[PDB]
């Protein structure tokens, strides 16, 4: 029974609660995550930015099955574009904009990868993304305002391919949290 998470524990809570078995409902992970209104006072111990380029910041392990965490963009700061390595990717924009560019998997043949659409996520506003679906840039174009994310991976993941537009080769990536529970982790 889905109900409206009131603050970002509540919405830890039922994630763990849609987590405890072994699939996944998409459409009941986006829609939760959707729910919860951003309340910076909640989660403002994770927003820990860095001056050149965006930060992972581990806010729960969850119960084996899932990381969740928080990713800070400063002005124009953003992603490769990349896949996620077989998991399922929930991104909620907590604070800001963000763009979002889509990209189909490339040919083996040396070719640019050419978007095959973008969006606009605002706050508040759920995506979701897999392989299956294609790859995507995740980008900060504002030039005044630093954006916000919380991210859900099922399973953890910490290794992803970065994509070169030029070409479409792939170079495996290991990802680093900036900090874990509010915590630096230099
Ligand atoms: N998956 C990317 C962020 C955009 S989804 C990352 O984990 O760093
Ligand atoms: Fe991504």
């Amino acid at each position: 029974e889905l109900l409206k998470p009131r603050t970002l524990a509540d919405l830890i809570r039922i994630l763990h609660e849609l987590f405890a078995g072994d699939e996944v409902n998409v459409e009941e992970v986006q829609a939760v995550l959707e729910a919860y209104e951003s309340n910076p006072a909640e989660w403002a111990l994770y927003a820990k930015f860095d001056q050149y380029r965006y930060t992972r910041n581990l806010v729960d392990q969850g119960n084996g099955k899932f990381n969740l965490m928080i990713l800070c963009w400063g002005e124009g700061h953003g992603s490769s574009i990349h896949d996620h390595t077989d998991s399922h990717c929930f991104l909620k924009l907590l604070q800001g904009n963000l763009k979002e560019t889509l990209f189909d998997w490339p040919d083996k043949k040396s070719n640019e990868m050419i978007k095959k659409s973008e969006r606009t996520l605002r706050e508040n506003q759920c995506a979701y993304i897999n392989d299956s679906i294609g790859l995507h840039r995740v980008e900060n174009v504002s030039h005044t305002e630093p954006a916000v994310s919380l991210h859900l991976y099922s399973p953890p993941f910490d290794t992803c391919h970065a994509f070169d537009q030029r070409t479409g080769h792939k170079n495996k990536v290991t990802m680093t949290f900036h900090s874990k529970f509010g915590i630096r982790t230099p």
